[PDB]
């Protein structure tokens, strides 16, 4: 539950982060893969990937980051009434991918840590407080639709 001002500080927050896509795209993945290296093993594209440096050079890293942060940002444009677009997300990462719900909280982490990394004194505490809440909200819709699908999570 957001409120209109909530939402309206997540919309400004992602379009911050659609004007700059690849730098926050690549971040947030190397900040997962480096926080957290099991995550690295369900992608068989990148599972190769050991140092930060490696992963700041692959052209397909910042290209999945993005595929991500622009995926991520459809679901928050639609701010509570997003089932269209979390289906297919669900779907997918549930039936193929297979990520736990951990991961999804490890990635959100990411997404914060990214954002007050990349925006010094312009990422304040609603903007923080109302980003929290729209990916707690995500997380727990995700979550949801798992367990209709028969996966754990
Ligand atoms: C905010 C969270 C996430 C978003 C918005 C997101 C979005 C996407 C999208 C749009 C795709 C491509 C189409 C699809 O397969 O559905 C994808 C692929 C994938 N996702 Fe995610 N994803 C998220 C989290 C994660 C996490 C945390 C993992 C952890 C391992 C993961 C693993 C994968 C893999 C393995 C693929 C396929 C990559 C490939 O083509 O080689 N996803 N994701």
């Amino acid at each position: 539950g957001l409120s209109d001002g909530e939402w309206q500080q997540v919309l400004n927050v992602w379009g911050k982060v659609e004007a700059d896509i690849a730098g926050h795209g690549q971040e947030v993945l190397i900040r997962l893969f480096t926080g957290h290296p099991e995550t690295l093993e369900k992608f068989d594209k990148f599972k190769h990937l050991k140092t930060e440096a490696e992963m700041k050079a692959s052209e397909d890293l910042k290209k999945h980051g993005t595929v991500v942060l622009t995926a991520l940002g459809g679901i928050l444009k639609k701010k509570a009434a997003a089932e269209a677009e979390l289906k297919p997300l669900a779907q997918s990462h549930a039936t193929k991918h297979k990520i736990p719900i951990k991961y999804l909280e490890f990635i959100s982490d990411a997404i914060i840590h990214v954002l007050h990394s990349k925006h010094p004194g312009d990422f304040g505490a609603d903007a923080q407080g109302a980003m929290t809440k729209a990916l707690e909200l995500f997380r727990n819709d995700i979550a949801a639709k798992y367990k209709e699908l028969g996966f754990q999570g």
